[PDB]
């Protein structure tokens, strides 16, 4: 079909980049692709922070095809510990070959220094994933735009993430065994926000933990770890510790310790501790953290380094004619 990759690169923490032209003639940027929002943002000349200032930054006033926006104005995201600040534009888009006309976005022109999260990572941008219900600015996000522009492009997407060797890699309009083995599992999306399904069950080993009320997960790429609410988080830390991991004991902790099972009717999505434990200096600590989403409180995330690498993940847009699904494969 109309199937196209665009090679994704990991360069700390767990957010995966790709390459984005932005503007004629066409910039650079590698913003992270993040399914956890909608909005597309690009760092820019404007942007005189020590953390802007080392990243590729996008120069308007150097594209034929940059329009600024009249009306729309003073955007603001938080980003984590941070937050981003800036204005409304428009321009031409080109992701991996497809081109993207008329497409509003974000300028940062402002990244606060609160430590700090842009030190520690190399932030060019965001090109965001979600549903239309988050759009902030404009009238059609990214991959709605893109869609409506290609229109022979199914509308789908899929991450294969392999950061072992640099093999990561957004396939657009389809998927491919060449990612996954065994069968696609569809998961119904239940709310059109954030890519979010119906969680049935959860254990921790034998353990459950979850769940006797309708709980939740959000497939979000732009986070590092996986999460629970605060109530499953105090379990969670009364059953699993941090823990020596030296040369001589590290295998021994990997095959002792519990195996997380996400419980969707059918699929059982397993986190081994090899998944879901990180190994620093001669120590193991689980990458699990406590988030409470509003409306819920019953919502998990699923994000990235963890999860993602060992699942084929593919995100199914409706249409006229489909619902809203996410799909889940064993990796590989
Ligand atoms: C872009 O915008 C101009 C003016 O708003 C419009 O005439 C043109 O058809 C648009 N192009 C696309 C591909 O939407």
């Amino acid at each position: 079909e109309n199937i196209f990759l665009v090679p994704l690169k990991h360069l700390r923490d767990s957010q995966f980049v790709g390459e984005l032209l932005v503007g004629t003639p066409p910039q650079t940027v590698y913003p992270i692709f993040d399914t956890g929002s909608t909005n597309v943002w690009v760092v820019t000349t404007a942007c005189e922070e020590e953390s802007c200032k080392k990243v590729r930054r996008y120069d308007p006033n150097k594209s034929k095809t940059f329009r600024r926006s009249f009306i729309e104005k003073n955007l603001h995201i938080v980003f984590g510990s941070g937050s981003i600040s800036g204005s409304v534009g428009t321009d031409t888009f080109m992701l991996g070959k497809h081109l993207v006309r008329n497409q509003t976005f974000g300028l940062v022109e402002s990244e606060s220094n609160n430590d700090n999260i842009f030190d520690y990572i190399s932030f060019e941008g965001i090109v965001g994933l979600g549903f239309p219900g988050m759009l902030s600015a404009g009238n059609i996000p990214f991959f709605d735009n893109l869609l409506k522009q290609n229109p022979n492009v199914d509308p789908q997407f899929s991450f294969y993430i392999s950061p072992y060797d640099g093999k990561s890699t957004l396939i657009i309009g389809g998927i491919s065994k060449s990612f996954y083995e065994g069968d696609i599992y569809m998961l119904p999306v239940l709310k059109e926000s954030y890519w979010e399904v119906k969680l049935d069950e959860l254990y921790i080993g034998k353990e459950r933990i979850c769940c006797d009320e309708e709980s939740y997960v959000i497939f979000d790429t732009g986070t590092s770890y996986n999460t629970m609410p605060s109530s499953q988080m105090k379990t969670f830390l009364n059953l699993i510790h941090s823990t020596a991991c030296t040369e001589q004991n590290y295998k021994d902790i990997l095959k002792s310790y519990p195996i997380i099972k996400y419980v969707f009717g059918e699929l059982i999505i397993e986190l081994h501790p090899e998944e879901y434990m990180i190994l620093n200096d001669d120590v193991c600590m689980p990458a699990y953290m406590q988030i409470d989403v509003p409306s819920r409180n019953h919502a998990y995330l699923l994000g990235s380094l963890s999860f993602m690498r060992n699942f084929f993940t593919v995100f199914v847009r409706g249409t006229e004619s489909r619902p809203s699904m996410v799909g889940v494969a064993r990796a590989k």
